[PDB]
């Protein structure tokens, strides 16, 4: 029968994930709902005439006896609250980003996971199940291009409104190929450095754009990340691949070519959230069907998340200081192995 | 609530259907099934441990008042049948294809439809729900290009098995041609050529192929389709459309690129089936939505099921004749506009 | 020493050629020009800063003792008496197409080099020279895709002006791809159709394009070939050769890449003159290099201009009675071979 | 009439030139050649058929009041020398890399050329030359893309052999970057760090390789160059650059597509040397063309060798030390702009 779903917070990204489950995946529903807004969270139960019970905290949600699994997909720094009572309450956790808003509250989350015996968390790092990162790991792992050596990567934006800042090029953005990449080559990161090209005609003066971000990690490959978020030309995720015997590349979304007016031509999507569309779809699917035949969790750990905390952190500082700077993680414990 | 759906022919193409309405589509159940084979009917409910009350014909079966909608998958010569049976039962229809073995079969469904006042009955023409069709369709009726003038396309396959026959290249095989490009370019086929080049090695000697079809529409584009079904490197489907300013072309499957050994390169699928794996589940997807939105289904028609039926038989005639045929179509009804 | 060149014709073309051999080429030097306007060789002679002697007609310049070998660059109808007296002075001639205006005309230079015993006529078809072409015909020699069994090919132009007919489609046009393919797979012409789709409103009222011409050669290859002179994006060579195993197609001109405006594009070539510049500068480097070295010359021959003046006259006449026309070619002798 | 030239150095390089001029270019003759091995001098004007004077050393040849121009194709380290010579006899001078073993050499080089009041020096960096790399430059100085931002470049080759160190990874191969790079986005190098992936298993031991190379020009734009000389897969010069509009990428080298066993393919140069085969011919024809019409060379200036000499010099620095190292250029004089 179908894994019963309570929603912790029902903003934007909560009712995308309420639709998903409702209209769009097979094998769950949403039985409840909380918000801090309780008028809003009820708004939601009638737009998507769920039959769910409303309740005014996570706690109560949690202690509903009908409820197996819950979504985090409230305000980013009270994510880690909701998913620590999760976890007590020994119930499967979706985390939308981040885990947490440090790396000690990420360990906190591990620390209690570890415990309960079984993987619980899953975060929301989509990339992991899109289509052309699922090929460039597959043909790693059937080692195609021999040991991984260097990756060259660009995560590239039209435009940013006046509200992002410097540090969000890596908070909000690089994040996403810190989480792929050392799953990629699995490997962990040791260092970052920051280097800044003159800065773009189209940034706002407060904002540092573009960026480059230099990783190595402990093996010794290379990862130089562009970031770009004042484009113009169109939101563009690029990563090259580059091992001992040959190089792999991310394709280009799909596109009908153009001839047309002296140039041949295929199109490049314009808003980032059409880039993943698939994806976060196969990541809830993948979500609901691991724990219905498996009774855990599998994609990306609370671990992954800490690596993401640590790693940001270390790319922010970075930023700040222009010096390579270390990125320090513990040891991943076996139980995520 | 859920679409209450009958599977009606439990073989390959029904566990199929079955598998994806129950563990990967939204808004149906699996209520209802039946076989000519009794038993493999039981077992595949016991299989996909479906609620679903196992009845010894379709008669029965579409006398289940708790029976919405029916999948028509059995033997294709059996199809016509049930899809009369279901209309009279006022009941809507998704069709494998063919809807009929013939024309004159099309065309008792579509009587029997025209009757009822509303749209029953969906075929199972996949391509027109494909990313890539869609995006061409997109394009065209944005005029990007002007007036199509001529389409060139390719269905090319790696090899088939000794039971597969000269008519079956267009029967089974350019049938999916046949159905996509009228959609296309909204214009209505009227007559066909067929053309065969030396004979491949990678053929078996009762076997024509590959084969070239010629189709001029009533409008005067022209149409060149190519047919390789021993082609050995891989299955693969081009279509370009040439139009008075521009040319459109069909991508190819997403693909990671490698750079290895002295060349630069990208997959090229081997297998049928899986070209147009999203096709099949956003066919039954839709199937399902517009039903549940709308009170009939959209997507293909009994009339494009006729449209298909008089096609690929004046190919097969052209096929043995050596010259042009008519095709000689009825006046498409206000109905299926 | 330098192969001494005379001129006849010292129109467009012929300065052209009088500028690539002077100022672009290796080991050849202009001693000599002819034109029906006395006044306007001298003026090349002076444009050009040539020792060359101006002579009055042909007759009188390939008497003269120190040229040795001679391009024919006049008005094309008077190619075929200037190339006849050519051969009987027994000296080398490069001829720009076409090499007679019938096929009457290519015989009777054909059985006069015959005669002679050796290799003196070189016919301009520059599509043989171009590096593009040049890969496929190695790889065709390799056996990289079995046997040829379809071509697919387009010849493209943006726009023609109002002296340009529908019989200057093959004649002018198409008389590069019926050169080049029969070259390509080693194989004679047997029949050719011509299909004329909708036609472009591009197109003035007089003039029949795009057309369809399908040839099939004597070993059952079929070649489609599109043309469409006011396609308006561009001028557009595309050549595709479909064997039993593999496929071969002919690359875009290089061009770099641009993302822009949320586009991915490349150039496409808008003038039909730039499409082959480095082939026309191969060709009479070939011409002089194997006249140098070899004492006779490479490249398309007059039998080669024979087949495509027969070619062209089959593809007029189908272009008038709109069914299969017979291609009928003599046997190609061994001289030829 | 033709430029006379000499050749200093009757090694491989200068016998290719020879050929070059004698059998492939126009304008130009050798009619001088000098080496230190006087008998191979001999042996090649006996191979090439020269009407030709064999001179003992460059001082003799440079007297010849019938030399206008020279070639310098000896020995690395004796480039220099004669570069100066062939300045103070006030004569043409073409000089393949380097200019000069030091920075301080080439500023004798330009010191000397600055007084003479004319450009006498090209340098043989041909990747100016190429048509990809004039197309990016067109495509900047027409403001394509905007302000250029970043370079991701990559220089890749198969294997290396034995005699192969990490310093020539910058003074062999990346030189080429060096000087291309500056040409395009008109700014000049101010820093370059080093930075060392782990080594690839297709390496020495002794070597270093890959490397990835940061360099940031004056005006703010950083470049990240990976050189890998022990690739294996090919040989493979990639050069993108970001704007603040757009992006542009230089072109793969033309080759003809594959699709073959359940791949799409293009090919892949295995061999340096063919990367630029139309660069060289190129070069050496605007060489006499540029003299013969303007009475000046044109092309890299001894500036330009000047710049790779002092920026070779910070990146076998960096090489060593491990961290950024300053370039220290002289002001670019009004003579060279």
């Amino acid at each position: 029968m179908s894994l019963r779903i309570g929603v912790i917070g029902t903003g934007k990204i909560g009712k995308e994930h309420i639709n998903r489950i409702t209209n769009k995946l097979s094998g769950a529903e949403i039985v409840a709902v909380t918000s801090v807004n309780q008028e809003a969270a009820q708004k939601v139960v009638e737009q998507y005439q769920l039959n769910a019970t409303v309740y005014p905290n996570d706690d109560s949600l949690l202690a509903d006896e009908n409820v197996d699994a819950v979504l985090v997909t409230s305000w980013g720094p009270a994510h880690e609250s909701s998913v620590l009572k999760a976890i007590k309450a020994q119930k499967y956790v979706f985390c939308e980003k981040p885990l947490a808003t440090t790396a000690e509250g990420c360990m906190r989350i591990v620390e209690e996971e570890i415990k309960v015996g079984k993987r619980l968390v899953q975060v929301g790092f989509m990339r992991r199940y899109d289509s052309g990162y699922v090929q460039l790991k597959e043909a790693l792992d059937n080692h195609v291009i021999g040991e991984p050596l260097m990756i060259h990567c660009a995560h590239r934006n039209p435009t940013v409104g006046d509200n992002y800042t410097t540090d969000m090029a890596v908070v909000d953005t690089l994040v996403h190929e810190i989480d792929v990449l050392h799953w990629l080559v699995n490997d962990d990161y040791e260092s970052v450095q920051v280097i800044y090209p003159k800065k773009s005609k189209n940034a706002l003066p407060h904002l540092k754009d573009p960026q480059i971000v230099v990783i190595e990690t402990k093996g010794g490959i290379v990862i130089n990340a562009e970031i770009y978020v004042n484009c113009k030309y169109g939101y563009d995720i690029q990563c090259e691949i580059v091992g001992e015997d040959g190089i792999i590349k991310l394709p280009e979304p799909s596109s009908i070519s153009l001839r047309k007016e002296g140039r041949f031509s295929t199109d490049i999507l314009m808003d980032w959230q059409r880039r993943f569309v698939a994806a976060y779809d196969v990541e809830i699917q993948d979500f609901i069907d691991s724990i219905q035949k498996k009774g855990e969790v599998s994609g990306p750990t609370a671990w992954d998340g800490y690596i993401a905390a640590v790693t940001t952190d270390a790319c922010v500082k970075a930023q700040e200081s222009g010096e390579k700077e270390k990125v320090e993680l513990k040891e991943k414990p076996e139980f995520y192995q």
